[PDB]
């Protein structure tokens, strides 16, 4: 229940930009597409993913076959590679990045900016990221390995930098508690259009 606490900033800095068309890239199974659908404010919702097996996993957990109809026509869920510029990541109010980026090699990194920033170009743009720093304060192995998260200056630095890019203006978020020196578990940046 400490993913959900930062879900739901996710959620509060929608709603406080007035966003009621959102596309979640990389959604995942759906977590944040659940809470979005508990508010009413949202009136579509729309996930996104790069597997089939997950989207399959994602329509079992939200039950969306079992929503009434109201509920059903608020969301959609669709594959995608992140990769071309696919027309039905037009028209949003705003696009949620949640553990993505610290996936992608140099080449879909790249590429997904330009999905993100180009293609996509909503109003507000939302991407969480692990801070690494906080592993460095002392199961599965791979689990283990934080090799690939992002320290705070490497995110900040590519965060101005993909701004600067594609026109966008960007503030930092700390979500969870800060742990002096090492910073909180989670980084956010919040992309706003134009300068
Ligand atoms: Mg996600």
């Amino acid at each position: 229940n400490l993913n959900q606490q930062r879900l739901g900033t996710v959620v509060a800095v929608l709603k406080s930009v007035n966003a009621k068309k959102v596309i979640d890239l990389g959604c995942g199974e759906g977590n944040l597409l659940s809470l979005l659908l508990k508010d009413k404010s949202f009136e579509q919702i729309t996930g996104v993913d790069v597997s089939y097996s997950v989207l399959e996993r994602a329509k079992d957990r939200l039950k969306i076959d079992r929503l009434p109809e109201m509920q059903r026509k608020r969301i959609s869920l669709f594959q995608s590679s992140l990769v071309y510029r696919d027309k039905r990541f037009s028209g949003y109010d705003a696009a949620t990045v949640i553990e993505v980026i610290e996936h992608l090699d140099e080449n879909r990194l790249q590429a997904f900016e330009k999905v993100l920033f180009e293609f996509t170009r909503p109003q507000t743009v939302i991407v969480s990221t692990p801070n690494k720093e906080y592993n460095f304060h002392y199961g599965n192995l791979r689990h283990r390995d934080h090799r690939f998260e992002w320290t705070r200056k490497e995110f900040q630095t590519w965060a101005v930098k993909v701004a600067e890019k594609y026109g966008y203006s960007v503030r930092f978020l700390q979500i969870g508690e800060i742990d002096d020196e090492f910073g909180s578990p989670t980084q956010m940046g919040v992309f706003t259009l134009g300068a």
